[PDB]
């Protein structure tokens, strides 16, 4: 009626943050955050791994670790925007990045180190994320979908590092 | 041979089967009110990209007509949705706003067209969070077109309401 | 604190996706997948089948959903043993036995209205095969879950496809 | 010499494309722009609607016409609206009275005959209103003619179409 | 008033592109399109001729606008054909006649500048026989002067290549 | 060795006709113009049809039409270019056209009309085109090759008409 | 037909022009050279007001400005090119180019400078097109198409610019 | 008007024509065995695909899965002649291998499972081989398939055995 | 002859690092590990301005951001790239990498305030780079290439913010 | 250090020119503005040649004239851009356009004409443009990269011209 | 049957694409595969010093082919060193001896003439070098056979082109 | 000023890029133009060899690369015998002395170890090569400077990609 329309007028520049918003917008912005947080801390790791895995056999590795590093910097995006649209703001400091994060950067010294260190991280963010759309429920479908989807990445990241650890013994 | 028996029987239901357990009829009169929702934000966005011209104004023209287009494409995954469940999409223009969640208003200044379109994302989104409720487990197929077209819409308030804190 | 959440990723590493999270019944849920894996094969070969044997002006024009529905079917079965991987299976292509392990069958037909009714059929039991596979997931396996919701929704579009046309045949 | 033709341009600037040498009625140009995007955007909406309405094997050939001319019509819909902007009106896109607006009106019809002929009425209708339109123009605006000359061709290829289609209904 | 546009696109419904306003001599229109249409097949063949024929260093430079000519004769010829078909009419494509229905000829050349030349006649036959066509129509035809207005403005560019080659030919 | 060049430079203009061409090279150019004049006419022929073959199940038909016709122009094209190579001219002239080709243009009445008229003379194509294949044996592979090639498209569209007019009564 | 012919071979070095042209072609060309000398002058002034235009509103002129001139060298080329096919010589040299064009090379010293000089540079365009369409009459279809197809850019850069103007003062 | 009547005679056999010389019913034999072979070769493929995981057979899944959809083109290639000559192409998965010159084999290793594939390929080889030399003239267009099959077998083999020669 | 061979032979393992690299390897090493702190704390920035550059006017100052930070993160590439060529170890750790850079991470609360920023390092980015340019000399060319390319992007960097900031006050 | 901030700081709204920039900022504009004039002058005569280069031998050197002609346009555009980043105005004025140029526009009579008046302006700016670079030595590297990227180019024009002309008389 | 077929197969498996049924004499097919891809490589380099020297309005013209040929000569030379790999052999790019290898000769020409001349030489060398190839391979090897007809076709072609320019200048 | 400037570009006009301006020893940069194009198709051939030779899985990788630098050591010679017109000489492509005339051999290597060792010998031959002819050209040539400039970087680029790959192969 004239209530629908009333009733989005009320706190207008909220945005996509409506009267039925069900979620603690709080919470989730902190969740965000730190998903944020790991996702970034898990870029820099695989960069650094993609440079440092050199010779024949290593090089294919090397093609997975950068191909995940981009990969985790569009999960940073996804998240980015969600805290923008839920008033707010996304964390990018360095400083204190990994005490934020689920995740830690790990140099590594052979390519088992490197990809064992990645498989670890892949298995905290699955554990993490699959947390987090329990608790998000039908609350929040939007923000649950955003982990929905970078949860199946990651699970399709931990399979591809896993399959190469178990030819490194 | 008894799975095939099932969908032996009333064969011509096509996408739907003996297992659909949403209520079909209300399903499709909640569709064919989202479609003439889309249709009215359509017309409306469109409006407005005409008329926003000027230098800070043809920024949210751009928007306002991606919008636009963006609001056609949910009327046709709706419109499409109601065809699988058995029913017929309307877009009769006569009547159009009554059968909508929003309103068609062409707004005097910038600042008007951009409020009208956050009240509409804003309406958009409770009515589609209340759909998604009420579709429950019954109807995964349509539950995720909501959820695709709420995300959207979210987005929309998003965007608007990021040019309405400048305007004043 | 950071230290458990990295000693449960530590334990079982080598079952990479799995994790100590994962709450379905990854035996269960492989089964399956694997059941899905051969009814997208077999749907596959009969749409081929159909796609050649279908001639004529308007046959034609069923001709070519044949084949799109074919090509989608391969997408959802290599969706499904992709996953099967993931989940520490084996996916089972084996042309023996395909048919029993399916939830379809492979049927020439004699007529286009034959070609259309048993696709038809076969979109309908994928239907409510897989929607009470999207049930028994759950919450416990989003990320399958998502694939069976994916693969659900292309079902009701080639049924509505198929039934759209069998209209028209008599 | 130079600063008349400066001084021309200078009255009235905010004018824009009108400039003092426009010599139609801008004032009627507008209205008749108007009626023309009503038209089109009816003519949209009704072939939205028999496009996911016309199903089976023929009438799907029929259906990818009714989408390929609607889309044709809102591009004309835009054509219309940017022409009404440059010489300082406004488009009208209002739901409201959008049928008394315009030369057509939407038709639902039942059978895909009727589909047919209903689009093949309103191409008609708007073939011989757009030459009226250009002839009432002449050579007082001729960007305003060319649009009306482009949507025309186009008209005349959808009413081609349309009869094509009717003739093997009927 | 609405339904008096109506009534008359209701009649004579199945005659599509031509309404109740269509002032030219229908009849006439369509024995210039298929004329034209001859001429264009015929100047297709020969530039095709010229093309294969015409080797060599200096020659191949000519070899490629005689193919590109070809292929816009080509275009011309199809454009001319949908229109005959919107009218009313039949595209005669029968070789048999076809250099007489025309108004140029196939003729091999010896030479490059026998086959440059041969060219250049019949653009200038094109070109004047279009401006007459053109005129005919006035205003009664948009739709089609357009298309002569097109094909004309492409046979003066070809004119001007071939002139452009001659003049270096002696 | 030094006749190996010496070969090669004696007749030299004659080109891609070298001393070791041992087919009738007067004879497989008569083939070729007369297998030029063919898809010239059959070009015309489906273009015609094309055009004429309005309405719902006939636009389906008219698709095909206009594929086979371009198709038939860049066998045209290809025949051209291998008279030139062998030292030939390519006919295009419209006079005679229809008595120096193996087909005939024929409007059609009826849909069945043109589709019978189209696979006949398809047929007639593949008997022709067969029996130059054998005519050529090992002589000429390059022209054999043509002929093999367009065969095969050939014998596509007679299997493409065939089933078009298999339901048309 | 005999009269066709000998029409086309007399005078055949005019080649675009026939004996049917019944437009002066001898004014007909000065005045495409005076609009090659307005496309090229309004070219240079637009490419200096887009280097100039510099900071966040003034860019999304710019942008329009760029998009402008490339529009007006694209009309240069048309007139060019019909010179050529009636048998003149484009003048590109850059000395007297002012006096020959219909506009004027204004550097402008703030934003809403540029925009008005351009907006009345479209609109000298804009009569002086609509002029020369009017002289053209029926005797030059070609060219009253490329003078009939510039006027319809020019009047959307007028509006263009108009919808710019409007919002500085 | 000889040629004419002479296509005019069993004009609804299309591509099959009066001077058609080889025995169609047992080209059309051989085509569906070829169609068996490459639709069992194409699951071989694919299985080893998914399970060929680690570093180096990485590397050999990519051959696993070039080769699988190479074959599938093959098997469409074979169907299409099938319905030019007059047949049916046997799609049905029940007396596949028994139909196919090759095995269907999971494999435990990489070296099964790229030494399996080797072997498929050296069996379609020297089928081929001897259906080409059967066609001889007959039959040009069934043919040239054959002999563009043939040719990507044998760069199948090559691949496989620079890949074996390297396993141990 | 031998000579050529037998010095590329010596010390075959440092790869591209050959006899004639006469540049100081291990300072030059640490200029590029410095720079790639720089061009990822400058990643950083832009991507956070990015995000919180909302509105009709800063949504042109956030794509410009955005175009930046990636262009940052090129650099911070070609950087590392080059690292492994000569030698090193690229440091990707975000612990201490603010440290170790020449520029800052500053949210900054205003737009004025994020261009301002943005523009400072960009200048010190500059300044920095120029002098590497010359320190670097004759003795090692492809490295100087980096950097002067790089430099050229800092310096259309500092042009854009710097063409920003005057509208904004 | 905080003095290095500072030193960003002063002047900050100077953009790429910062503190450390050693070259005669004043000079250096003057010459990208002579050469901005040099390229719109050699736009504007390969334009003129293009289009009056009619005939089979002379359409291979006006296709080489286009190119030329939007090259030197691509060469202006690179040099105003570095005269705004330099705190420049870029000229674009037609006026004396000649005066400020080291060419000159010259129609020619024949083709020879227009290719030895294009190959003469081509080796003038390969000349003017080394001594440029000179000039700036050290100063600048993103200005000299500019014009001894612009050098290769005329460097390539000049032998075009030069291997047309060798075969014209 | 199905275990000698596998076990033909298993026998010298190592042999890959060389199976049992391999009738052709294999060490003279690689000994002319190798001499031809001398050839082929030859006439690349010719063909890239006749590029790089033929300036000149006409002559640029004749460096497009010469450049095209070059390139399409490269494309041979790849094709037969991957045969010579599957009939396992070594394909030798050595440049000791390259020339004495070849059944062509790198000829750098004085003149545009003699650079088309002696491109037109070697394709006709070529021409009747891989003419008596695919005589000697006959039906042994149609794999092989299939690479020298498909390069032959392409050095016919080259021949014709060079023979084309040749014609013209002088 | 004006006819300065003119007069001096006239002088010795068919030298082209070679001005009066131009400061180099034209004839040495030449002579190690072409050394450097010697150098440039032998490294081609080497690695074209390798690349057909380097089977396995693990050596499938090496092989990626060596096609890859084939590819661009025919990318750095293109660059170098385009200057080398510019400067008025001519580009020697014979095959015979080809290797007397290069920086590097061709060898054919019996192991992958042996292949990735001679690349890695060939790249640092070029690398030191290569900056001592940057420093010889100084500033009396920036254009040819440039391009040893660019090839050198990716000759570093290529001994990295070989080195990596040494430590791995023992
Ligand atoms: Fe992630
Ligand atoms: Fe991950
Ligand atoms: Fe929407
Ligand atoms: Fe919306
Ligand atoms: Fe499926
Ligand atoms: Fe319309
Ligand atoms: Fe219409
Ligand atoms: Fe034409
Ligand atoms: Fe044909
Ligand atoms: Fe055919
Ligand atoms: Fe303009
Ligand atoms: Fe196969
Ligand atoms: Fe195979
Ligand atoms: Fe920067
Ligand atoms: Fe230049
Ligand atoms: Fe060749
Ligand atoms: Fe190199």
């Amino acid at each position: 009626v004239q209530t629908l329309r009333d009733r989005a007028r009320k706190n207008i520049q909220e945005g996509a943050v409506t009267e039925g918003y069900s979620a603690d917008r709080q919470t989730v912005l902190r969740l965000l955050n730190e998903a944020l947080a790991t996702e970034l801390v898990c870029f820099l790791r695989y960069k650094r791994h993609y440079f440092m895995a050199t010779g024949l056999k290593a090089s294919i590795a090397a093609a997975e670790f950068l191909e995940h590093a981009n990969q985790e910097m569009q999960h940073a995006d996804q998240l980015a925007e969600r805290i923008m649209q839920l008033g707010g703001e996304p964390d990018f400091n360095p400083r204190g990045l990994e005490e934020r994060s689920h995740a830690e950067y790990v140099e590594g010294k052979t390519l088992k180190d490197m990809v064992t260190e990645n498989l670890i991280a892949e298995r905290i963010a699955i554990d993490s994320y699959r947390e987090i759309i329990t608790y998000l429920g039908n609350d929040d479908p939007t923000t649950r979908r955003i982990f929905e989807e970078i949860l199946a990445q990651e699970e399709e990241h931990a399979d591809d590092m896993a399959d190469i650890l178990d030819d490194l013994a």
